[PDB]
Formats: structure tokens, sequence, C-alpha cells
């Protein structure tokens, strides 16, 4: 199997866990953890049937029976994780935003890249059925010549600890945006923007409040979006061209539904597990499997979120927040 | 009863024309029409049961008995058409935009302000049930501190002869992107953008195909809206604060539906007339409804659109189609 280490052990890594202890167990096998004490550890490991547990990263790096590591860390952790796991020759998936600005991407990605070894943005939207569907209709010409794409992702998120935290590199666009950038490069065949114009707002709290971004692409077409952590919004992404819309329901950050030209297709998720702590957490299994494919095939990235459009996607977002002053240390 | 003349007609005409003649008799009549020249004219008279027919304008104006002129005309004719109505001294609903450029606007205005008659700009969506109860919702405070407003209006209108026409000022910005602009500045107390952004592409007949604006509001509010003459879009608009989101669905240029906060409102359009050239086009009468108002209040405006907005969203299009290079004769 597809030997797996789990890297901190809050809330996303409790879901990724208990995704992965759903899927076939002579594809899949969780076989350590590390927090940043062993008590923390332990605990986490015993709750999930786990059976190595350490007290840091560092000892489930140099862990031989490893292969690859999930780095569930909050936002600011992410890089030296990866960068330990890399150095011990682990393969690596990466929560999102992989790194809190283009320098720490572009770092990750030249470790893993010098090293041989296989590193991906676990930007998990992109694995679900209705985006795997929303490209198979971009690459079929169903929609004509392309002209606009569209995505928003609002939400009060005031009193999610995490999401406004200056410390923790919270915010709209790093929380939420990331979302957009995402569908509105994917719709766009991954290419560069021409041109970038910015509008927000910041909050009290030392982050972005409501950022909304328009992209210039090539071939005369752009895309906008909105991201917030005050305002709800409507949630979803179209993409538009002379025949038509396409439009991904929401949620649109894990979607099951796709409508294209007012014809509605539903995707249903694993039914596996509920009660996940973020809303259709069973759609990481998409991205699981999408991990041992590529590692199975030799391949060192995804074709799906390559590490040079991990670093453009990178790249765009600390442009935005530069356009209204939003600064981390890191910069 | 307020009384009538029909300046034009052509498909606008009957259905303002039809609409009028569904309201209560003591309160509205249409006594005059007018075309470039009297076979048309006395051919839409039969049509339409008005008493005197003309084939010139001028000869519209000067009928004593028409107190209020309903100008129906193409974009590029409102100008000189209002401006016999309001030398004849009768007051004047225009249909939107009112002119083709922001000098248009203003020269219209100031001859009505300089004669001290009435003039409005027929944008007919802001007096829809559903758009009064927008404004009231934003009153109430219901959707907390503002964030960001957002609209978007496109079609493929490429077959509808006049809608993709220079000579006649078509395009996106012109035919759909109005509604966007009056809509943004309604939910932001009709206030003079700070700052707006472009992005778009032409089409080959010479006028907008598809156009993304970004505006920002006083206050750190800003808003977006895409329109196209090609591209299908969601057609609603949204307004959202600390509190939640409020929008209007499609058709969202003559919404009959308001979502506030997940709660869903109908607001069902009168029952006449059905087959109207337009898509809901009875909601007309709201407007011809609040014109008579205004005159028996004596108001020389409306304080729903009042003209200082009308130039205001005059001063806004055409410095949107100005950044991507889009002109037309008149300027
Ligand atoms: O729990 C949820 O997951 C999302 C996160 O903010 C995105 O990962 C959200 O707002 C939920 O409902
Ligand atoms: O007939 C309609 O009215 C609109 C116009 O384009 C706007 O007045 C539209 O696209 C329709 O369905």
């Amino acid at each position: 199997a597809l030997r797996w280490g789990i890297v901190s052990v809050g809330l996303i890594s409790s879901d990724f866990t208990a995704v992965l202890q759903t899927l076939p167990r002579s594809e899949h096998q969780v076989v350590a953890v590390a927090a940043r004490d062993l008590s923390r550890a332990k605990e986490f490991a015993q709750k999930h049937d786990i059976p190595k547990a350490y007290g840091s990263y560092e000892e489930l790096a140099k862990d031989p029976n490893v292969e690859v590591a999930y780095v569930g860390t909050q936002h600011p952790q992410h890089k030296a994780a990866v960068m330990l796991c890399l150095a011990a020759g682990k393969a690596v998936l990466c929560e999102k935003p992989m790194g809190v600005n283009a320098a720490e991407v572009r770092e990750m990605v030249t470790e893993a890249r010098s090293r041989g070894l296989f590193l991906m943005e676990a930007i998990w939207t992109r694995f679900f059925p209705a985006s795997e569907a929303l490209r198979s209709v971009l690459a079929q010409g169903t929609l004509g010549d392309l002209r606009v794409a569209r995505a928003e992702f609002g939400k009060n998120l005031t009193h999610v600890p995490r999401a406004v935290d200056w410390a923790q590199a919270g915010g709209a666009l790093l929380d939420l945006g990331i979302y957009c950038v995402q569908f509105i490069s994917m719709v766009f065949g991954g290419q560069k923007p021409e041109k970038i114009s910015v509008m927000g707002r910041r909050h009290e709290t030392g982050v972005d409040d409501t950022v909304t971004v328009l992209l210039q692409y090539p071939g005369e077409v752009h895309g906008s979006f909105t991201c917030s952590i005050t305002a709800q919004l409507s949630n979803t992404a179209s993409v538009s061209g002379t025949k038509g819309m396409a439009q991904l329901l929401n949620p649109c950050w894990c979607p099951t539904e796709l409508v294209v030209k007012g014809e509605h297709k539903e995707f249903l998720l694993p039914p596996v597990p509920k009660n996940c702590n973020f809303d259709n957490g069973a759609g990481m299994s998409y991205e699981a499997k999408h991990v041992r494919e590529c590692l199975r095939k030799g391949l060192k990235e995804s074709p799906v979120i390559p590490l040079v459009e991990s670093e453009l996607l990178a790249d765009i977002l600390e442009e935005v927040r530069r356009a209204i002053g939003v600064t981390f240390p890191q910069d």
C-alpha cells in the first residue's frame, strides 16, 4: 500500500486521516502521525488507529516506513514541515495554500525538484468529479469560444479563530480566495494573467476582509472573483463562452453539481466519513487517490496541479494582497 | 387623466403602449403617436386604439393634448426627440440609456431644468416591487454594514439586429451593462465611484462584446459587474454585508424574486399584457405609475432616478467604454 504519515493533528488532519482510513487497505495505510508534543500525537493515534506516534515532525520524516507525508499544519508552518520531509526523501502532499508567499512556494518546489521527489498542493477541489466534468466540457468546446470566468467565496468567518489571525496568515485571500484563483486558472488553461486589478478592504484583526480581483488572461478573455471573511456570497463559479455557461453550484470549493447550459448533473460524494469537521470533507478522497496514481506511475508532480502552476497561483495571490497593502513577516 | 404621446412605433413602444392601455382609464390615456412617416403611425394607432397619429415627432410635440411624451426611439435618436418635446413644454419619459454619452445626458438635463419640466430615464427595473423591497432591506440595515455588490447580464444577442450595430450604439454596455451600473449605483446610495477598472473585448461588428468593471465606492465598499452580448451569464445581482446577502434572481433586470439571507420572496407581475415583445414587459407599469405620481405631486424629476444620477450613470458608462477604446460618432 501507499504508506502515509500525517503531519500535525488538528481538524484538517482528522478529516484527511478519516478519509484515508475509508480507502481500500491494500491501496492506502496510515502508519504514523507527528505532533509538536508526544501526548497530542498519542491521543490522535488512539482515536484514529495509527500504529506509530511521534512528538516531533523530524521523527516522522526519518521514519523509513513512511513513503508520503501529508502536511496538515496551519499556513505559516507548512514550509518548514514540507522542507523536513523532502530532505528525508518523503513524497509530500501539502495543504493549501502551499506557502504564504511566492518565495515559500518557489523554495519548496526547488527542493522537491532537486531531490527528484513528488510534491503536490492539496487543492482538493480540482479532483472532484464535478470539476473533472467541467474540464471535459471545456476540452470538448461545448461552451463555444470562451469569454469570461467568475467565482466567489465568502462567509462570515470572524468567529473562526484562525481564519482572521494575522499571526496564522488568515484573511479572505489565503483562506477563500485561493479557491477562486485556482478555479479561474483552471478554466483558462493554467496560463499566466497579462494584468491584475484589485480592490478590497482590511479587517480590524490585521488581515484582508473582502477583496475583488480582475484578471486579464490571454486571447481576450478575463475572469474576476470576490472573496470575503465577513460577507456571505453566492459561492458559485461559472465560465461562459459564445454558446453558453457552465457553473459549479454552491458549495463551489467542494462541488457536487455542475449546470451546463441549463442541464443539471449531480456527482454524489463517497458515503463515508460523515461528521467531518469541514463541509463535504469526504471529497478529500479524490486527491488521496490522485496522489497514489501519480506515485504509482513514478510522477514527481501532478499533471492536474503542476508545481509551475502552484508557483503562479502563489504569484497571483501575493500580487493581489500586495496591491491592497496586506503584508506578513515572511515577505 | 395623464395624457401620453408615444414617440416612435417600434417594439418597445408597443410594449409600453400596451401596458399603458391596461391601466385605470381615469389615470392614463394614450392620445397620440408619432413615427417618421404617417403610414407607420396610422397603422400603429389602429393596432393600439390611439385617437391621433402623426408622421413626425415635431407634430406630436406641438399637440396641446399631450402632457407627457414617451421617447421609445433607438439609442442615438433619443436626444433630438427628447429636446423637441422639452422645447414644446412636454414632460418626458425617455428610454434607457437616456443618451449615448455623458454630454447628451447633460444636455437633456439642462434643457429640462431650465424649462422647469419633468424628465426621467426609463430604468424600469428600479420600480419593480422586488427592487423596492431590496431598497427597504438596505435601509433597515438587515445585511449589516455593506461590503460588496455584484451584477451580471449577458446573453447571445448576436442575431438581435440592433443589439450589435455600431450605427445604432449597441453593444454589451449600452444594452445590458446599463442595468448593472444602475443596480450597483442603487445599492450604494447613488454615490459617485472613487475609481473604476475595466477589462473587455470588442465584437467584430464595431461594438463592445464582453466587459467586466470594478468600481471602488466610498466607505470601503466596491462592486463589479460583467455584461456580454455573446456569453450567457447567471443574470442575477447581489449585495452583501457583515450579516448576509440579498439577491435579485434571474431575470435580474426585471426581477420578481428577492432572496435575503436564504429567505425567498416572490412579487408577481401584473396579469396583463401577455405576449410582450420583451420578457416581463408588463413590469413597465411600475414606472408609468411612477411618472404619474411625480407629475401629480408637481415634481420635475424622480426621487428614485434623479437626473443627477442619470448623469453619473452616463459618466460611468462612457468612462467604461472609453477605457477599452470603444467610440461612437457622438463623442
Ligand atoms: O466547514 C466548512 O469548510 C469550509 C472552509 O472555510 C474551507 O476549507 C467552510 O466555510 C465550511 O462550511
Ligand atoms: O426579450 C427580452 O428582453 C431583454 C432585453 O435585452 C433587455 O431590454 C431580453 O434579453 C429578453 O428576453
